[PDB]
Formats: structure tokens, C-alpha cells, sequence
């Protein structure tokens, strides 16, 4: 359903990135997936490989104007235009807002909110000139409902789906769609994170009574990313297990 | 010539208003999923066309006479179903008309009609099927509303209280039922070219594609692939949500 | 003070949040006519609103039956006057898990809560026209945005009033008639009462005039831009 | 001196309101003010703090006019250590403050995507964490923020503006969450094409296409959008909190 096309996924090197960048593999894509180090860049390489899906690692900070201007420019030029774009690299630093280091809000505004800004304007033109293209950007559950101690990841992941309903404006006519998908509460690392009794909190207010799987996120992705997709835009996907309805 | 299995292998899917545009590109689209599909129309002879179209394109299932406005209707075809094929674990309540006008000059029938059709529909359809999906421990209820539900729409006070209150039922009913691994979602169509949306004059539908950042109405085979998409286990972990498919008329 | 001379008809007003509505646009100077389905209610609510100083009527009237309210505001615009701020409040509930559901059930809640917008919206459209003034306020519910296990016909028919409320809305602007929707959350009219209370940023229940305040801005001349709006009033149980 | 008026619903709160100078923030400030509230507008020049201070002193209300970057980490630091220090402690809060810098994503420069999220969106953390201790004391407070239907609807050419103004709702949303055990709600008010220098500055052709796509058929008033503001601020809201109240004569209904 994507062969022919290249990918770059951002934070490929384990969790939701990852189960995305093999998803996106498995219909036919040649996979970019990136990691913030060289080590991470090398072992995206081989778990691509492992699963025979053909692609690359790339070094990637997309909080770092330099390393998404001069990364991108290097591969449209050298290596192929990128026509699916998933923006799914993201951090967290939560703290109340009266304990909250300047740091941990301005760290995560600008790696959650301003790398749209940073990988959108460095492919809109290679989608513009194929006619053709996909953004897909990965928000949170936290933007539409809020959450106490998150007022730094809910600004970023709220104004994630305000990015995406805007320049789904402004590029429908050139038949490049940009789509979001919020993440409710999935099995990875950055939840991994959070203490016991509060994960046992959690399934209390999820319908479905479960964590969701990395993989489920993929899949969704991996729908939006298709031809089958193509008059869905603008839209935020909410695959949270019903803990938040709009 | 034994193809592979495909994401909806085996299920019993049931699709309303499989006659013609959104439902019948559905049960293509979930007839090559590998789903067995029963779809329906509102008379003998579309019920005999729907079985028609699903054997000229190779898909398991039959063609049902079915009216979602009557309770009688319902119970007699759900019956029928539950005999002959089987519990549907996969429902799709896609049936619905619009009577537009007006509020001030609006018909007490153009209401009540729309009301009885679009959104009454949802608790006749859903009633007779959950108890063979929370028998099973899965399910699929798929309710297909419109962007004018969260949009408004001038001249459709009767069709926006129909398909908002299509919302509130699925995200409602998303809750009560999750813990048995049954999602129940919507799919909100904008402009679809279908029967429906060839019916508005024509300066009406040239000044819609201004609307529209695509520049082009749907496709009633874009609808069908989401609600594809929903049906599948890919989106097990999506339940109670509303997926616009209105290429950026609105965002919400 | 900002209400002085319209005529406010406010259904469902004979206690809870009704009462209050119907209570603040009084006191903001409109007069008020509140209805009931009961000669009881009808009787409780002018008493009420002349123990307040409010000066109205009640009035008896099923909102579930089409020849009750096109009969009875016929009269009331032939004789009492014209309502130029009306509030859809009338409201009832049916509980019950959807495989559980009493085909009564689900129709008496969608036909009272939902086909009643259709009905008093009519029947006051035109007075509102030629005034070229109007405010319509539909009373739904943290239900409707929510979703709530046993009540799929409530939350059906309180989500059918925002679409209501927002279609209606576009048709109407055009005369400075607005059409806004308010939603209530829990309100106070022990066990499960501190489990609910832990689903509220707030941390406590709404009082009814809590709402009241709500519809009572939304009637004034400040709210004229503020048009197919759906107000939660919550205490932060839902955000939208 | 003899005349004694009745006590309004604002009565005696210090309330502070970025961007005072003109436009909304403007209006805001006068209809808080008229509302009883000690109102500190502020202005990024000193002609504009001087302009609050006698607009203030021209309707009776007893305030400030200040000068205030709220794209400035010390400016904001400085400004309201001044205010605590010898003004009040501000218990009614409204971050009106905003800009836009517009262009297709293409062609828009670093500068104008990082000006617009800093200025609409960083603005609202350097604000809330300078009034907050205030409000956790008084055990009452109010944090409005106003957004733009630009943050739900999108609008091609603000990409920028729509991330930020999405942004600030979703702060609204979680800080709501935060601080309600102690009785302070945060809100969001979403104008939609309010008739300000932001949008006289449109080409008349694109401000009359505007005009099609409002049920109200006409342009809203800064008072109007006071009007919501002061509601809230007052306790008549007090149980709205983590709400968007658009403001936008249909324009967009969500
Ligand atoms: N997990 C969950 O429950 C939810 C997650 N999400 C969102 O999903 C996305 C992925 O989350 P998840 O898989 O859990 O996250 P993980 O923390 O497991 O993975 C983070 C990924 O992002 C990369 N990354 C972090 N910072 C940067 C940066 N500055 N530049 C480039 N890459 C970076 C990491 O690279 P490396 O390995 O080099 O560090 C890694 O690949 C995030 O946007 C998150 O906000 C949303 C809702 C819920
Ligand atoms: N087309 C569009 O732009 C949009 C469509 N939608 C929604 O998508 C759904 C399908 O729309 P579309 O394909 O355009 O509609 P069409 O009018 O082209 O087809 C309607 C289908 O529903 C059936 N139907 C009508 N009334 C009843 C009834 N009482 N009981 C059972 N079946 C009934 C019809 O059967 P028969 O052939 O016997 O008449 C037909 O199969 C509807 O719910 C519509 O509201 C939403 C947004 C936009
Ligand atoms: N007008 C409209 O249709 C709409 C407006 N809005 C929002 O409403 C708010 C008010 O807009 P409006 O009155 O139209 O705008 P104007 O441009 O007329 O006024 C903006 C105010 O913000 C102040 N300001 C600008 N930058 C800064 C800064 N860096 N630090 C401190 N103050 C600053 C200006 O100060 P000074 O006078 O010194 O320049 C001025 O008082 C903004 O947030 C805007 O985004 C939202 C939707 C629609």
C-alpha cells in the first residue's frame, strides 16, 4: 500500500516510533527512522533490516534548528524526497506549574511543539512538487483533556493539533493531507516511567480497561499514511480506549 | 485458488442502506476484508440487487429487506439474520435520509421522520446485536453520522439533532460495553459524491468545493476504507471517538 | 437591570435548575413565565416568583405533546405576550444498560428532551423574527460531550441538543436572534458521592444558581456575539 | 465625595490585563474596572502606559498603566515584582497579550514562527507562575486567557498562530486541573473576527469573505468580548473552569 514512497519517522528507536517506522515498513515503505545519537541511528538501521523492511537510521534532534535544517537538506538532495512524514519524537518534564523549571517548560514546547515547525517547512516542498504527501503527527490524550502536573506537555500537545488543523489549510490543494493521533495511555518507556499505584489509577478511567500497545498506534498510522486515506485531514485521531471522548 | 486471510476473515458484518453510495461501497470494502455481509435496502428489489452486486464481486453474504424507522422491521430481519448466517459481530448503521427545510417552515413529519430514521435507528439496530457480541467478547458498532452534527447547517435542524445525538449514543454506549472488547465509533462524512449530495442544486454544490480545502467532494470508497479500517483489530483501542472524513471542511 | 421589559418563558422551572433560571432572569427584570407538567408545579412556580418579587406567570405545559405546546403558546403570545427569551430546560431521565432498555425508555427521553427543542422553537421563531431580538438557551448536559454508561438515550438526546442548538443558530443570526446551548455538570439537587466528587477539579458539587448565572448572561445584550455555543458549567469534570 | 455607589461584582480585586493599550485588552480593562475591580493594564511602550493610566483615570478606575514584554523572561520577572511590591497582588489575571506574524509555512522565516509561540503561548507560563502563591493564599482567583477560533477552526497562513493559540487552550485545560482544590478556575475566551488594529489590518476584501462566513453578519465589538470576561471573572462563573467560551457570531461552532 506505500511501496514506492519514503518515510521518515521521527523517534524510531524504540516505543510508538518504532512499532511505527516497522508498520509503515511492513506496507512497502522505504523507512528513515531517526534516534538523538549515533548508536541509536545504527541499531534503527539493523531492526529495520532484521525485520526486512529496507531504510536507514539518521541522527536527529528536532529540538536543534541546525541538525533538522542541514539532516534534511543532506537527504533530499543526496538520498530521495520523503512524501510520508510522521512527527512522532516527544518528551515530557512534568511539575507543577509553581515547581516547574524555565527548562522543563521551555524544553518540552520546544521539542513537542516546535520541531512541526522544523520538519514541515524542511518536506512541504518535495510534497508540493510530487503533489502528493502525508503529515501525521503524534499529539496526546493530554492535549484535550489537560492533565495536573503537565501544563507544559498539554500546551505543546494541544498546539500539535492546532499546527495540524492550519496547514492541513494550506496544503489540500497540492493533495497533501495532515492528520494527528492522540495517544491515550500506551505500554512504553515514558509510562514505564510513572509510579505504581498511579498506572493501577489509570485503568480506572479507561473503558476498555487495558494499556494500548504501541502497535495499535502503528496501525492507525500506518492507515492515514494510505491512499485509502485520502480525504481524511485536519482530523485528530483519539485512540485512548475511550479514557477521553470528544 | 486458496488467497490469504484477510483482517475481517469469517465475520458476520451487517451494513444498513448497502443499496446504493456510502453503505454499498461498505460492504465492498468489507466484503474484500473477508467479512461475510448481509447488507440491506428498503424494498425486495434493492434487497435482490445488494445480493447481486456482492456475488458479481465475489463477497460471502445476502441482501435483506430492512426499514431502520420500524421497530416490527427490525425484529423480523435481525431474526431472520441470527437464523440464516449468524449473531453480526460487526454492525455498521449507515441507513439514514435528510428532509430539509427551514425550521419556521419545516413539516411536524420532516422532523419526526428524521429523528425516527437517522437516530431512533441506532437504539432498534444496537439493541438486537449486543448481546451476541458480549456473548462473543468482541465487537464492532460503526454509526455513520455527518460534519453537520458538529458543524450546524442551515435548513437541517432536524438531520444536526439526529447526528449529534448519533455522537452522544456511540460515545455513551462506548462506555458501557468496553470491558467486553466492543468498540463502538463514528464515522462523520462531509461532502460525499453520492445520491444524497446530487440531490442540492447545482450552484449549491459548486459554491460547497469552495468550502472544501481538497477542492473536491469524497468519494463514497474513502468512507467505506476508514470504516475498513475501524473494523479490523488494528483499531482495537479506538472506542467512543468521532473520525471527520470531510477532506478539511471542518476541524474540530 | 438588563432583562427590564422582555418576556422570558423557562421550562421545567417548578424546582432545581429550572426554579433558579427562572428565579435570576427574573431578578435581572424580565418577566417570567415557568411551566410544569402539573397543576401543582404550575401553581408552586407563581407563588415562587412572587415570594422573590418576580413578576410572571406559571404555566402548565407538556413538552412531549405536539397540541399542548402549539395550543398553549398560541394563547400566551394572543394575550399574555411575547417571549423573547426562551430556555428549554424541560428535561427527563430513563436509566437503563442499553441490552436492559424498555422501548418506553428510550423513546419518552428522546421524544421529551430532543423533539421538544422542535416544538417550543417553532412556536416562538416569528415573535423573534419581527422583533428583529432573541435568545434561545437549551439546558443539556456534561452527558451529552461525555457519555455515560446507562443513560445512552440521555446522553443521545442532550448531544441532539447541541446539534440543535448549533444548526438553529445559523439560521437564525441573521434577525440578532443567538442560539447557545449550556451543560451541567453534577449538581447539588456517600460513597460513590466521594468517587464523583474525585472526577471534579473543583472538588465539590455546582449549586443550581450556578447555572442560573450562566443562562442569565447569556440573555443579556453583552452575550450578542456569543452564538451557537455550547457553555460547560462542570467544575472541570469535562473540558472541551 | 457624598455619593456612594453599590458595590459590583469585582469589588476591591486587583485584577491585571496584558495589552491594555488598545483593542481588546482595552475594553477588558474598562469593564473590569467597572466592575470594581484595581485595575494594572499593560503596554509594551511607555506611551502606552501612560495612555492606560489616563484612559483608567478618565473612567474613574483606579489602576495603572504599566510597561510589560511578555515575551521577556526579566521583563515579566521585573514587572510584577513591582506590581506585589507596591500596586497589590493580582487576583483576576487575563492574558490578552498576543500577535500574529503571518505566512505559508514555506515561506514563513524562524523568527516569525518562534516571535508568535513565545509571545501567545511561553507568555502563559512566564504569567501563571508569577500570580499564582497570590491566588493559593486568597484561596479565589481567576486566570482568563484569551485564544482565537483561529485555535480550533486552523486558518491557512497562521500555522504559527494556531499552534500557539491550540496551545494556550490546552494550558488553560491542565492548569484548570491544577489549582481548582484551591478555588482559582482558568478559562479560555475565543474571539473570532473582533473588530481591533489585529484585524482592520486584513485587505477589505478578505474582511467582507469574512463577513459570509458569520451568522451574525457583522464583525464582534471589544466590549463584547469584555462582556464574557468580566462574567467569568466574577462568582457567578464560579463553576466553569478548563472552559472555552468562543466569542465569534457563529463563525465557528464546536
Ligand atoms: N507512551 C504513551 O502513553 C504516550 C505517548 N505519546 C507521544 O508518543 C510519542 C512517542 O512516545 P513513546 O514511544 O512513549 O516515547 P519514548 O520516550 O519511549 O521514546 C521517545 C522517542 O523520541 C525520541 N526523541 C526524544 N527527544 C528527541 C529529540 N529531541 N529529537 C529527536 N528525537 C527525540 C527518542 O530518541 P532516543 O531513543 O534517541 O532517545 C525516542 O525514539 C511522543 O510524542 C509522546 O509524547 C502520547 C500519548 C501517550
Ligand atoms: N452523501 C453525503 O455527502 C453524506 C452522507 N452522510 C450519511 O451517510 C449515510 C449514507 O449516505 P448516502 O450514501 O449519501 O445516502 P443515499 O441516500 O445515497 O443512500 C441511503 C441508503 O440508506 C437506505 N435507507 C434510507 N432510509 C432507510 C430506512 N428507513 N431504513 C433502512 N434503510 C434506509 C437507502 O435504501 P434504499 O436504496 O432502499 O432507498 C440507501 O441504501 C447516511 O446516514 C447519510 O446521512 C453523512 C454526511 C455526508
Ligand atoms: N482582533 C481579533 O479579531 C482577535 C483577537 N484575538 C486575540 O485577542 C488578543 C487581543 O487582540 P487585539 O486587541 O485585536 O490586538 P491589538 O493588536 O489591537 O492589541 C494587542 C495588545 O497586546 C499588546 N502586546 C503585543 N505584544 C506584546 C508583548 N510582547 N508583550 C506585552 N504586550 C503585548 C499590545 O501592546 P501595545 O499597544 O504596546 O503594542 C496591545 O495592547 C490577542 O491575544 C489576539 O490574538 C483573538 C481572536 C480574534
Amino acid at each position: 500500500s506505500l511501496q514506492g514512497k519514503v518515510a521518515l519517522v521521527t523517534g524510531a528507536s524504540r516505543g510508538i516510533g518504532q512499532a511505527i517506522a516497522l508498520e509503515l515498513g511492513r506496507l512497502g515503505a522505504v523507512v528513515i527512522g531517526t534516534a538523538t545519537s549515533a548508536s541509536g541511528a545504527e541499531k534503527i538501521a539493523e531492526t529495520l533490516k532484521a525485520n526486512g523492511v529496507e531504510g536507514a537510521g539518521l541522527v536527529l534532534d528536532v529540538s536543534s534548528d541546525e541538525s533538522v535544517a542541514a539532516t534534511l537538506e543532506h537527504i533530499q538532495q543526496h538520498l530521495g524526497q520523503p512524501l510520508i512524514v510522521v512527527n512522532n519524537a516527544g518528551i515530557t518534564r512534568d511539575n507543577l506549574l509553581v515547581r516547574m523549571k524555565d527548562d522543563e517548560w521551555f524544553d518540552v514546547v520546544n521539542t513537542n511543539l516546535n520541531s512541526l515547525y522544523r520538519l514541515s517547512k524542511a518536506v512541504l516542498r518535495g510534497m508540493t512538487k510530487a503533489r502528493w504527501g502525508r503529515i501525521i503527527n503524534i499529539g496526546s490524550v493530554v492535549g484535550a483533556m489537560g492533565n495536573a502536573g503537565q501544563t507544559n506537555y498539554a500546551a505543546a500537545k494541544a498546539g500539535l493539533e492546532g499546527f495540524t488543523r492550519a496547514l492541513a489549510r494550506e496544503v489540500g490543494s497540492r493533495a497533501i493531507t495532515v492528520n494527528a493521533v492522540a495517544p491515550g495511555f500506551i505500554d512504553t518507556d515514558m509510562t514505564r516511567e510513572l509510579p505504581e499505584a498511579q498506572r493501577e489509577a489509570l485503568l480506572g478511567q479507561i473503558p476498555l480497561g487495558r494499556l494500548g500497545q504501541a502497535e495499535e498506534i502503528a496501525k492507525v498510522v500506518g492507515f492515514l499514511a494510505s491512499d485509502g486515506a485520502a480525504y481524511v485531514t485536519g482530523a485528530t485521531v483519539p485512540v485512548n480506549g475511550g479514557m477521553y471522548m470528544s
